[PDB]
DNA sequence: TTCAACTGCTTTCGCATCCCAACTACTTTTCCTCACACTTGTACTCCA
């Protein structure tokens, strides 16, 4: 996953997939959200299988 | 041993002259409806 302007390599991070039923955008944890510089307000991340 | 032009670089996704037409004219397409000049007898007397 990453946060797209990507200024150090922890914005660009391994996840484990969770696939969750009846959601349509990508859900992540509050933890996260300090590596990628992460505000949940319309931002987007890209998912590199 | 220096002045002055030629020099590539600021970001990270996604957003975002020729033609046509107007109106009024004039004209052609033809088909239909009759007249205008010519002529022999007959009629009314004509001169024999």
């Amino acid at each position: 996953m990453n946060r797209q302007p990507t200024l150090h390599k922890a914005s660009m991070m391994g996840h484990k997939v969770r696939v969750l039923p009846n959601e349509k955008t990508l859900r992540l944890h509050y933890a996260n959200t300090g590596a990628y510089n992460a505000d949940f307000d319309g931002d987007e991340m890209n998912m590199h299988f």
